[PDB]
């Protein structure tokens, strides 16, 4: 019932898989479906639920930036907004993933 930022571990896993699928020219929403369908029940119930949450928000909002607001840190939302505008989602997600990893 409460919106929480998706864990760093979940975001790293999600971003890495998304980069792979997006640069195979799979659309973002289709990529999310693929990750789920092939991930149950290899992945944890909560990881699958996190993808369902992203999908639900994409359906109920008018941009990816709005959909991810409240689900990823504000600094990552900002980079998603530039990527959405420039039409470089995959490379934007790749740079976010790099930042998380470099932070360690």
């Amino acid at each position: 019932h409460m919106m929480k930022i998706i864990s760093k571990k979940y975001r790293l896993e999600l971003y890495s898989m998304l980069v792979d699928l997006l640069n195979d020219n799979i659309p973002l929403y289709d990529a999310l479906n693929k990750i789920q369908n092939e991930g149950v029940g290899i992945y944890d119930k909560n990881f699958i639920k996190s993808i369902e949450l992203i999908k639900d928000r994409m359906k109920s909002n008018s941009s990816l930036t709005d959909a991810l607001t409240g689900l990823i840190p504000d600094k990552e939302v900002l980079m998603i907004n530039v990527a959405e505008n420039s039409g470089k989602i995959s490379s934007g997600i790749a740079a976010i993933r790099k930042n998380i990893i470099d932070a360690d």
